[PDB]
């Protein structure tokens, strides 16, 4: 810096902000010849570019001033209306909720942290959970309680145990954050019973549930789950959706649906952070839903990604040595791998890159960073032939790691 | 709310967020048939819609995957590079600075608050200043020091006097926030001597200057000022620009240029707030600048607004009674009016609306809400015949107000 010790101007929270060594390493990896399984990007082959071109034309013909002018903080009315009708019909979400458009779901997470969290307030997350949610919430200094996943998602029975223990200490949880369908990073889905059990606990212990659902339309097998929000009789759930993995991420348009008192406060918090979400992309998203193109395109996204999931699951079964385990997602973008014998997957990353493969070590996905033997793999966006070769390279790296 | 006392879940800062009575009133006014001079919107007649259509075509042909995929937090590299070349050539801003793309300048103000402000830190603003900057920074709980404007912008001598008084209390200012060209709301411009004086004080007292410049290209008379940033040999200035008033606000694209140590911290802070600014609008903006269209379009924006500033200045001179004073902007969107005899312009707004005219009362533009006799008028976004009729209605409202 030209200011010398620029840190002298920084706030306390800014002084705690750091670049991640692993993040920086993976950025460098993505530009080289290594087969990276570390990405969290959707595949541009799934972006509906012809439909988008037709919508851009339509916008310049018919809606140009609306798309180009400042918008309201809450969002473009027609997009709000179209999303609530979609959400109603498709998922059974109740029309008594209100809706706000956000600059991606990522912004929704930051607003959640702003509107609900005082320093020390307790937030329950899954272990693992979405890394950037931990990052959004950490600005507001919560305390976390981690609830392990199994193959049927959050172990809600362990959450009950922890709630009773917190109660015995005169403490309570304020928010439970869940990514309950095709989780980033674990790939697994909370079953129906657990969703209903979560909502009983939310009533009994008086907390808010944030359901973050980017991936529910990217279903490749099985039958559709009930959204937690569709079971929410009390108005305790805030449901987050996004166009990032159903349209394209580049428009940065997401939505937040919940109790109108909650949404009103979120609108005021958002006003100061950005004035509105970009209206141009909101009009694109409105045409995409209201014109029926979303409903038509979803099955093409699904046909695209399914064989990539399946190739990766075949390669793991064929190549991985005994002791290695992995999730079996019904949808989404990720498979999550657990190593035997106490291998530390972060230390192992060095070895993996030297054998021509990369993955995200799972440690940063745990709020307590306490689990060291996990990895997140992505199947959406390496070449579909590079999945087999990637998984083989990873398998051989694990074999080498396991010996003397 | 269906949760009853939903406030039980809200953070301390959320409990102190409130809707503004006047802002809500003015929203209702814009719907109706009142002549509103209260807007802060640019006129869609200045949006370069043909150029935008050609660029959208171009993007879908050549840049579709870049425009539709997630971007880096810092911004789209070609827009960053083209902006730095533009700012170098046009304004003489040094290439030693770094640049981050923001989701409007508004987001830049929130990030400045996050990165620099601990509760109690002292921020100097102009009196009046940009309302949404007060609102952005208020989340971070600064103390403000207010420096009056005169017709040549911030009275930097008064800022020296206050810096000396603070120093005698063992205290110092962290950030001076200035909107030094065609201010929103006052319309006036800090002269060159004061710019240089500000930067000497910045050195002597060790603070950072945030220069927020949405309007500098909307110049209708006079010669171009030197940007404070162009005079900044120490790297103490963070320069904020936006495409809102020179392309269209709907893309929500702005930029922040400053010391690389500062910009690195801003990038980390942003990452968790929104991942990236919408890439699709960043590509549009990149073509608009690099393609030479910004430079061609600026003179058409200026030709459009100039006669509207002039009509409003003519009407005020012809209609306003004695004692009323107003600023005489060389550019931008606003003219600022001062009422005599202790009229409270907030109380007078009711009277004005009954006579078919509206404006923004000036009180909320003061950090200390202590000046009661001012008003912000906008000339960009009506009609341009309703300007004369609006100002006449306003003049008669003031005459009646001045009577018992
Ligand atoms: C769990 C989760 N939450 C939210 C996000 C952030 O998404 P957005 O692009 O909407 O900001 C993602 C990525 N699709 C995610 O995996
Ligand atoms: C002084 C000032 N700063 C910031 C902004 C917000 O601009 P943006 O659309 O880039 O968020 C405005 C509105 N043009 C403004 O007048
Ligand atoms: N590779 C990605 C692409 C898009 C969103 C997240 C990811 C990630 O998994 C991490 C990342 O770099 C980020 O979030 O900014
Ligand atoms: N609308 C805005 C957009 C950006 C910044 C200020 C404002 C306003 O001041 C409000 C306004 O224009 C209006 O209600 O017409
Ligand atoms: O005079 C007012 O009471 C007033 C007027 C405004 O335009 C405001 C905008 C934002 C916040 C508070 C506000 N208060
Ligand atoms: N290890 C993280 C980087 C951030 C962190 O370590 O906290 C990742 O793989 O994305
Ligand atoms: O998850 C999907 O991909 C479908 C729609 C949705 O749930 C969302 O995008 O938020
Ligand atoms: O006009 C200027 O001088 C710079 C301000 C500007 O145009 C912008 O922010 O876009
Ligand atoms: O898909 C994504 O963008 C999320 C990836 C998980 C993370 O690294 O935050
Ligand atoms: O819209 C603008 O350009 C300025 C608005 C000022 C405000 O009311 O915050």
């Amino acid at each position: 810096s030209m200011l010398g010790d620029v840190e002298r101007f920084f706030s306390k929270k800014a002084l705690e902000m750091r670049a991640s060594e692993v993040r920086e390493l993976l950025k460098l990896v993505e530009t080289s010849d290594i087969i990276s399984l570390a990405g969290g990007l959707p595949n541009p082959k799934t972006f509906p570019k012809e439909i988008i071109r037709d919508i851009l034309v339509e916008i310049m013909e018919k809606y140009a001033d609306k798309a180009l002018q400042y918008g309201t903080t809450k969002g473009f009315t027609p997009l709000r209306e179209t999303l609530m009708k979609w959400l109603g019909k498709r998922y059974g979400i109740s029309q008594d909720n209100d809706i706000m458009i956000t600059s991606g779901s990522q912004q929704a997470l930051d607003l959640i942290g702003r509107v609900f969290l005082n320093p020390g307030d307790i937030v329950v997350v899954e272990a693992p959970t979405y890394l950037a949610a931990l990052q959004a919430f950490n600005f507001y200094e919560p305390q976390y309680i981690q609830i392990p996943l199994d193959d049927e998602g959050m172990k809600v029975e362990i959450l009950e145990e922890k709630l009773k223990e917190l109660k015995s200490q005169g403490k309570k949880v304020k928010v439970v954050y869940t990514v309950p369908t095709f989780q980033n990073p674990a790939g697994v889905t909370m079953n129906e019973d657990r969703r209903k059990y979560l909502l009983e606990l939310a009533s009994e212990y008086d907390f808010i549930v944030v359901e973050d659902d980017p991936y529910g339309e990217l279903r490749y097998s099985g039958n559709p789950e009930k959204k937690i929000k569709a079971l929410d009789n009390e108005g305790r759930v805030i449901y987050l959706g996004t166009f990032s993995k159903i349209l394209a991420p580049g428009f940065r348009i997401g939505w937040m649906v919940g109790d109108p008192g909650i949404i009103r406060k979120m609108e005021i918090a958002k006003q100061s952070t950005d004035l509105c979400t970009n209206v141009f992309g909101q009009v694109v998203a409105w045409r995409y839903v209201d014109g029926g193109y979303l409903e038509k395109h979803i099955p093409e996204i699904r046909k695209f990604y399914k064989p990539r999931r399946d190739a990766m699951l075949e390669a793991l079964e064929e190549f991985m040595p005994e002791g290695v385990k992995w999730t079996k997602p019904e949808g989404g973008m990720f498979i999550w791998v657990t190593l035997p014998d106490g291998i530390d997957s972060k230390k192992m990353l060095e070895r993996a890159i030297k054998k021509g493969v990369a993955y995200v070590p799972g440690e940063a996905f745990y709020a307590h960073r306490d689990v060291k033997n996990t990895m997140r793999l992505n199947f959406t966006y390496v070449d579909e032939d590079k999945i087999m070769e990637g998984i083989k390279r990873l398998a051989e790296t694990i074999k080498e790691e396991l010996k003397a």
